[PDB]
RNA sequence: AAACUUUCAACAACGGAUCUCUUGGUUCUCGCAUCGAUGAAGAACGCAGCGAAAUGCGAUACGUAAUGUGAAUUGCAGAAUUCCGUGAAUCAUCGAAUCUUUGAACGCACAUUGCGCCCCUUGGUAUUCCAGGGGGCAUGCCUGUUUGAGCGUCAUUU
């Protein structure tokens, strides 16, 4: 192959990216009687990602991710959390 | 005699005509030369602290930059917390940007967000398997480049 042109600059980036702490009523009890944080997130979740992203933004770890389409737009995602994240404990942030 | 019924008065009442209103329309005339593969026209889906739509905008989302205007407020003074002598959302701005998922539509598809292949770089740590970010693979022709095709055919030291 070869060239001697090309793309433009490594726009971007392209990530993030975890929506709004999708945080209310239920929610606060998922994070609450389970254990579970209740994020949200951006449609085109990327999946494995949400983990990457709490592992990686709020970083504690977590187990499991259900993550139901809302009938909003809303993608909110089901988070877990081992032994370490005791819920309102990694509900410092919320 | 009333009720009723017609009739004409005034008052309400149904209705929205007449009068006057005009950021429309309609027809005139006079300049002017520009869309797109550098992704157009069009479509979705989204984007305000608060928004349904018309409007503007694209994950930098009623807007970034840059100018001059500005000189003082914008989405102007809806409210609202609002924030200001280092220049606020307005005009101009197109000697900058961002420009989702699309559409001439483009790797294959597409009643789905479905399905592949390279290259670069991260985790599992043996390149060859699984996940993350970046860059990429349509067609017809133009021209050169670069490899190989025939008993088209030339000549060579055998």
């Amino acid at each position: 192959y070869a060239s001697k042109a090309v793309p433009h600059y490594n726009r971007l980036d392209s990530y993030k990216v975890i929506e709004q702490p999708i945080t209310s009523e239920t929610a606060m009890k998922k994070v609450e009687d389970g254990n579970i944080l209740v994020f949200q997130v951006s449609m085109k979740a990327n999946k494995y990602q949400i983990k990457k992203a709490v592992k990686e933004l709020y970083e504690v770890d977590v187990l499991k991710v259900n993550t139901l389409v809302r009938p909003n737009g809303t993608k909110k995602a089901y988070v877990r959390l081992t032994a370490d994240y005791d819920a309102l404990d990694i509900a410092n942030r919320i």
